């Protein structure tokens, strides 16, 4: 089997990304994050805090006649951003782009945090990191990609996120019209769970590659590129007027700036992510200082190739018994 489905950026910023996907019997769409840096799938619902939802799309489990309350298990979730959410288990039918799985647990939130809140656009999360991050107790849950892999024509997915424009998400095939060149692969490290890899190294806009390992993790939940801060002070000095703010938190510039792109390297393939992808807008309405799309991970404690850099690529997700990750251009 295979599945294919839109995702669609959800601001004009590219802040994240939607998908929609079927939970229940008769359906239930909902719009949900893909995100490979997690592996919980988790939904706004009927059990939800009424005040903590506002304009997000619910699943009721109630009328779904597929599911079933999944006894005695729990969930809570904190992300890197600060936010979290938390509830209980159903398990029910779940589909994708055409492709379904049965008994996938559908984690649904009785608490969710202000930022999720107040996010009308965005209707839950669905996991593509290992299964082993996945936080449903006394007994761990799969994935959505865990559970349909066996019955998949090939056992991968791939993201092709848009600048600015709706990509798509595919599941068990790559789709070989949609990038320029060959795919390079690179090995994976699963033993933070994470689908961690290591890049080759990096330019800043025309200059000479720097070659040197940089260990991160290809994370679709993620908006920006978060690097060492080597890397990143090397990017903005070629930014007239950048610096590093710390009352907004990051890396500034002016909004009048060109911005140089930043290549990355994948062995010995090299990724360019254009300067607009760099370009994340005012920081506050009205402003002339614009937020910088490459930020230092110093204090996260990790690298983190997010959405900045993925939508730069199509990128395979393989999940064959070593996994491994592949970037094309496109």
């Amino acid at each position: 089997s295979t599945g294919s489905a839109t995702t669609t950026p959800i601001d004009s910023l590219d802040d994240a990304y939607i998908t929609p996907v079927q939970i229940g019997t008769p359906a239930q769409t909902l719009n949900l994050d893909f995100d490979t840096g997690s592996s919980d799938l988790w939904v706004f619902s009927s059990e939800t805090t009424a005040s903590e939802v506002d304009g997000q799309t619910i699943y009721t489990p109630s009328k779904s006649t597929t599911a079933k309350l999944l006894s005695g298990a729990t969930w809570s979730i904190s992300y890197g951003d600060g936010s979290s959410s938390s509830g209980d288990v159903y398990t029910d039918t779940v589909s994708v782009g055409g492709l379904t799985v049965t008994g996938q647990a559908v984690e649904s939130a009785k608490k969710v945090s202000s930022s999720f809140t107040e996010d009308s656009t965005i209707d839950g999360l669905l996991g593509l990191a290992f299964s082993t991050l996945n936080t449903v107790s006394p007994t761990q849950q799969k994935t959505f990609f865990d559970n349909a892999k066996a019955s998949l024509d090939s056992p991968v997915f791939t993201a092709d996120l848009g600048y600015h424009a709706p990509g798509t998400y595919n599941f068990g095939f790559i789709d070989t019209t949609a990038y320029t060149g060959s795919i390079t692969y690179t090995a994976v490290s699963t033993k933070q769970g994470f689908w961690e890899w290591t890049s080759t190294g990096y330019a800043v806009g025309s200059g000479t590659f720097k070659s040197t390992s940089i260990d991160g993790i290809a994370d679709t939940g993620t908006t920006l590129l978060y690097l060492p801060a080597t890397v990143v002070s090397a990017y903005w000095a070629q930014v007239s007027g950048a610096k590093s703010s710390s009352s907004v938190g990051g890396y500034v510039f002016p909004c009048s700036a060109t911005l140089p792109s930043f290549t990355f390297g994948v062995g010995s393939a090299r990724i360019v992510i254009p300067g607009d992808y760099i370009d994340f807008g005012p920081i506050s309405t009205g402003s002339s200082s614009c937020f910088g799309g490459i930020q230092s991970s110093a204090g996260i404690g990790i690298n983190i190739f997010g959405d900045v850099a993925l939508k730069a690529a199509f990128v395979v997700f393989n999940g064959a018994t070593t996994p491994t990750l592949g970037f094309a251009s496109k």
